């Protein structure tokens, strides 16, 4: 139970953050006291998609990483009735007005070329907007369109550097990379 991993989650990733990566977790029936990679990753991956939504315009980006199942398939639901964009067939997670398209987030261990092409094998919609980052600083975007500035995007790939930092000066790296 009492994990290193859980503890350094807790103390590195912000407490709202931490506590929406547990209700995702919980909503699908996870722990996040034994499935703390996945805590970590999911955190991360909440992380990142706060800080991409922040980059761009003030009405740009409406997300729907964050919400509870029933709250997001119902904005995917009025996004799609009101542009007319196809409904895809897995919960995005941001939706871009400026270039009316739904965005899929993703963060690796990996190299994003395998990541990327998973994402984009699991997924048919071809109108859907893939970005995949990784650890080591690397991006990945769907017809070479990362949509945000290079600087949010830096920004997003310092700060996961970051976290591999500190996961590694804990002794806890090792275990993260080998789980994904
Ligand atoms: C309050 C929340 C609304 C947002 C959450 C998101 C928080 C996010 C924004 C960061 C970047 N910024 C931008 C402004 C300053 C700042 O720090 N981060 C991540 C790090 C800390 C933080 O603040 N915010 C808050 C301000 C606007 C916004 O986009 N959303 C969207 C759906 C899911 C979700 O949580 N809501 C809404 C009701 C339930 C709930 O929790
Ligand atoms: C085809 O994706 C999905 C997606 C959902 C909706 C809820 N989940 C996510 O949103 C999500 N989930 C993962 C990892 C994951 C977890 C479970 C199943 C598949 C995956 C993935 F993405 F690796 F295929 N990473 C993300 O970055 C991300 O956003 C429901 C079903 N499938
Ligand atoms: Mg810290
Ligand atoms: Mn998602
Ligand atoms: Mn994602």
């Amino acid at each position: 139970r009492g994990s290193h991993m859980e503890d350094f989650v807790r103390q590195c990733f912000n407490p709202m953050i931490v506590e929406l990566a547990e209700k995702a977790m919980k909503e699908y029936g996870e722990d996040p006291k034994i499935e703390t990679n996945k805590f970590a990753a999911t955190c991360t991956h909440l992380e990142v998609c706060f800080m991409y939504s922040d980059g761009g315009s003030k009405h740009r980006f409406e997300i729907i990483e964050g919400r509870d199942r029933i709250m997001a398939w119902t904005v995917v639901n009025s996004i799609c009735n009101t542009t007319g964009v196809e409904k895809p067939k897995f919960l995005p997670d941001l939706y871009d007005y400026k270039e009316n398209r739904f965005i899929e987030i993703g963060v690796t261990r990996r190299e994003v070329h395998i990541y990327y092409l998973e994402k984009a094998n699991k997924i048919k919609s071809e109108k859907t907007h893939i970005h995949i980052f990784s650890f080591t600083g690397e991006e990945m975007a769907t017809k070479a369109d990362y949509t945000l500035d290079e600087e949010s995007r830096a920004r997003i790939k310092t700060r996961l550097f970051t976290i591999r930092q500190e996961m590694a000066s804990r002794s806890l790296w090792d275990s993260f990379r080998q789980s994904e």
